[PDB]
């Protein structure tokens, strides 16, 4: 009954049928992203009406098209087509994946390359990379993906060690053109193979691992109604999943006595990119985004017991539609489940002679998704404490290159001859704010220090001061770790007890943004990236930090046109926006195969309870 | 056979019959601190020889004494007398805390200001809190402890809810003499109580949370030899204790084929301070050194099964002296336990078919300090990819004030009436370090931004930078978040597979430093604190960031005295001191007892392995 429930299976048949008897849905037609939208603002209707948003490609050359549908009515609500030199290419479809390489083989540019490097074509492994905006006034309104090549000595290889450096193509992929082959020049292929379950490179397994087990002899303690509603340890919310953000969360709130109290409406990262930082023109193009591009959602894994996740697990198994309308269920995408968390509170009275322990713990919510070489974990916990956190897991292969005789100052070297350009990986986290209700205001706090002198004689006092963000054209925030600068967000119409406006702080973990020059074109298509904090006035089209469409987008999509419109910020329905990322310099530990390296952001209650929320939490 | 053993109640008592013997443990005497001295650099020659270094002081007036002890040969080594003025007071006694509280009870001056304000002196706590050196120049060579007072209403109260503001006093402990008493006006003491086990407060206790089992049916992974040696997954390492320190890590090397490596010879936590930031004259001299004042390790708890520390748990006990040298056992003081810690490296390959995943773990080495209202946790964490971590997680109850009418820039407001000053939570690690061995150095690690030009025409390009640090004079570094900025501490004569240096990068959480005033006495005797990173060549005597005797130092002992030699560090034998803590601006949610706050620091491998060192994990 919730309109936050999952798409069901029998919504998305009802979709596809609805879009093929509309004539939308033709054998030349693709659906290249469907999800659910949210419902307004204002739902206290009982008026359910479960409406998805499509885009179709079209594989002829004809125009794609954005269309709106409702289930609940079984009507089109509005078909518009789209002019994509305007407003954006669609997202890459799965089925594109195949057609750089294939269209690649039959190319004599691309054959003349293969054949000086004496590379059989049959192991030659094309990987299908969005193109970007540059300077090729003929890409302008097509659908381009660019190519780079990588080695497969047998079927089971794997072909990241072996990089085909000084080569790079260009494919109109509804065409079927190959537009531009690139040659700079040979470089050797890496010959060392970097599989990593060949006995030879791992040596004898370790026999000393003794086994962990976690059991929960009376089950969880949470529990899931309606198929995605989470009630756990005074927490409750909605587990929503969508093709390209993943997994989202819905209605975050906490139950303090009789009294449920919103906190976060929906959280979700909303769009992800990993710009590189090598300079030859055979990358030099190179940055994708995970999200916006290729839909994170559309790759999650299916996820083992025991092996990705361990203990008493509950899973959700999605459902999301491919490219032609069919239901397609995603086993055990998302795991859920809660861990032991150490000590929570404890202290030992040398007056009152009382010692208290107790421990704390929390509720995981996550997917893991892979895109090509890279493999990324989302997690969402939630704290006994009121405390919110979310963690990205960076995993999988890192994306290889020639490392040049000479050194590079862009790229590390891993193994003989075999290098790894510098890269970044930036998340923006979308964090559709509702403390207490949805009056909200953002403070932004810094460290005060302050000097010696007439009432500071000791020259020990220090302070702290809050700036108020009123309007959106000064809602544009940098980090600042030495001050140690944080972010509140309140509600200046509910109060606690000692009349201060409750609020939520968020901690960053001050990572740097976005490196390349301002200048450039990642720097217009990421403006996003570019600055820590983000905030802007809710509105239902403003979804994501980059745009609705962001493949080959010339650049000022999302927050930086949106921010434009100054709108008040002060006590209003508000969205905060957080950048944050890993700068990864590869080492040669990374290779093979990468060790999990982490990054992410948490949100403290700050005034919001009147005393501390775990005071009943039992002693074991 | 072990130099690095743990000391045993044999020694300590062995300890107290030669200085017994010697005449240096009369009745007026006291140890304020005893602990084994590591053995000096060159213990190849199997020579065993064990030291003990004891502070002996003496409660009629005498100067104490600094002595050496060999233990293995019976023989007191050295006996130096102190000149407390010059070098500074001995460390805090435990049968010093009821002192103040029992002096004050019978001064004229004192009982007037508790009269005045309706309190019953056999309510009243005093609080026995370490002097610093300010401008009272009858301090001089005297020791001292300055009180500030809690009211009890009955003997389960917690005190900290009661604070008495506005009332001071300074006692000389050895004299028994209360030299001033300051009374600035009467607040009210706030009268709400913070009963964290009142039923009243705490309301009905959660009847949800189910219980998480852990456990390992074949036994823990790591084995224990010689009482305090640990093999755990290719780790070796010592655990050593000591009553100023408390846990410390000794010999940590990394099993790399038929190759034991090292890489830190001494790991601890070697000073630690609480400044506080209230500029009133009750509490502007308020800096403890928990660390060097009073000694943490003393204090350490006893660990429970499954409150304290859950799962399969191996203890240590260390033995200590008391005040009169008698050996005294810290029971269950040391937990040591392996975690599950999630995902260590997956991948699902769209070209090879392959799928691959492996899951992490941790080998926990923790104990827990009660200072007052302060209870600390330190925790260090050993991974399976070589990653060392230390994590500090403060608890217990905030140090409390009253709120002033008309509010406060320097104290929040926890409840009616009651306030806790601002301050910071500041720890050194001190890292002597020994990559591959001991010829080490320290370069200062630096993102590079490039400017959109020739050879970088996309303006995508960015870079890195190392700078050695060749002396001391230049090895006094600060955070740049901003820049990414991290330490790597590499062997220049040790190479791995690609001809590049081995080495370790330092990951600090960039926070601030201290915050008072660089002319402050705090900035003085801390001066550690003000800076993120020091390096100095090792020396046998160069033991703290603070000095020796830290109680009334007058200022600058420690690491600005260490750096002025200006030695050489460039491939050297060096230690590595970190400053890292937490800025405190307590909120509503630390009332009536804290949850765990965390900071901490880790290091991860960097080019110090061939390829990752992790591929030899078996799959579950
Ligand atoms: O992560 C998206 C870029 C990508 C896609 C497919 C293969 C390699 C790299
Ligand atoms: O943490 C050391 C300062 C202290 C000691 C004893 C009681 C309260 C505070
Ligand atoms: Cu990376
Ligand atoms: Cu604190
Ligand atoms: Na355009
Ligand atoms: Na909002
Ligand atoms: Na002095
Ligand atoms: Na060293």
């Amino acid at each position: 009954a919730s309109p936050f429930r999952l798409a069901s299976a029998g919504e998305i048949s009802e979709v596809q049928g609805i879009l093929r008897t509309a004539g939308l849905l033709g054998p030349e037609k693709r659906i290249a992203y469907l999800g659910v939208l949210d419902p307004a603002r204002g739902a206290g209707s009982e008026a359910e009406d479960r409406r998805f948003r499509v885009f179709i490609h079209d594989v002829s050359g004809a125009r794609p098209q954005e269309v709106t549908v409702s289930v609940t009515n079984g009507t089109v609500i509005s078909a518009v087509e789209l002019d994509t030199a305007a407003t954006g290419e669609l997202p890459v479809l799965e089925e594109e994946f195949e057609v750089v390489e294939q269209l690649l083989a039959t190319d004599e540019r691309w054959l003349k390359a293969l054949a000086a490097r004496n590379l059989d074509v049959s192991k030659v492994r094309v990987a299908p990379l969005s193109a970007g905006v540059f300077e090729y006034a003929e890409e302008r309104g097509r659908r381009i993906l660019r190519g780079l090549a990588f080695v497969q000595d047998f079927p089971e290889d794997s072909a990241w060690a072996h990089p085909v450096d000084g080569l790079v193509a260009y494919v109109d992929v509804v065409s079927k053109e190959v537009t531009r082959v690139i040659d700079t020049g040979v470089f050797p292929v890496p010959a060392e193979h970097g599989n990593y379950t060949d006995p030879e490179l791992t040596g004898p397994l370790r026999t000393t691992q003794k086994p962990i087990s976690i059991t929960q002899p009376e089950g969880p303690s949470f529990t899931v109604t309606g198929g995605n509603h989470i009630e756990w340890e005074k927490w409750s919310l909605d587990v929503g999943f969508d093709v390209r953000e993943g997994v989202v969360l819905h209605n975050i709130a906490f139950r303090d006595g009789d009294r449920l109290r919103p906190i976060i409406n929906r959280a979700s990262i909303a769009e992800m990119v990993v710009p590189y930082g090598d300079p030859s023109p055979i990358r030099s193009w190179q940055n994708y985004f995970d999200t916006g591009e290729y839909l994170v959602g559309q790759y999650a894994n299916s996820l083992e017991l025991g092996c990705d996740c361990l203990g008493d697990i509950t899973y959700l198994s999605p459902v999301i539609s491919d490219a032609f309308g069919n239901p397609r269920e995603i086993r055990n995408g998302i795991c859920m489940h809660e861990e032991d968390w150490g000590i929570l509170a404890k202290h030992s009275d040398l007056w009152s002679g009382i010692n208290y322990t107790r421990r704390n713990r929390r509720m995981v919510i996550s997917f893991f998704t892979t895109i090509g070489n890279y493999d990324y974990g989302f997690y969402w916990y939630l704290y006994l404490d009121g405390t919110i956190e979310f963690e990205a897991k960076a995993t999988g292969v890192v994306f290889t290159s020639a490392f040049p005789e000479g050194g590079s100052d862009n790229i590390s070297q891993l193994a003989p001859g075999l290098g790894a350009p510098f890269h970044q990986h930036i998340f923006s986290a979308r964090l559709d704010m509702a403390i207490d209700g949805f009056t909200n205001r953002v403070e932004e706090e810094d460290v005060v220090r302050q000097t010696m002198g007439p009432g500071n004689e000791r020259g020990n006092a220090f302070s702290r001061k809050r700036t108020v963000l009123t309007r959106e054209s000064e809602a544009v925030r940098e980090a600042d770790a030495r001050t140690g600068r944080t972010w509140i967000i309140s509600n200046p119409e509910s109060k606690n007890r000692l009349n201060e406006p409750v609020g939520y702080k968020l901690h960053a973990h001050n990572q740097p943004t976005l490196l390349a020059d301002p200048g450039s074109s990642i720097a217009r298509r990421a403006a996003f990236a570019t600055k820590d904090l983000w905030v802007t006035r809710y509105a239902d089209d403003e979804r994501y930090p980059t745009g609705d469409f962001v493949n080959q987008h010339s650049g000022g999509a999302g927050l930086p046109s949106y921010i434009a419109q100054d709108r008040d910020i002060d006590g209003q329905d508000i969205v905060v926006w957080h950048t944050f990322g890993l700068t990864h310099f590869p080492r040669v530990e990374d290779w093979p195969i990468m060790p999990v390296d982490t990054v992410g952001f948490k949100l403290r209650p700050e005034g919001f309870f009147d005393r501390s929320p775990v005071l009943d939490v039992p002693a074991n």
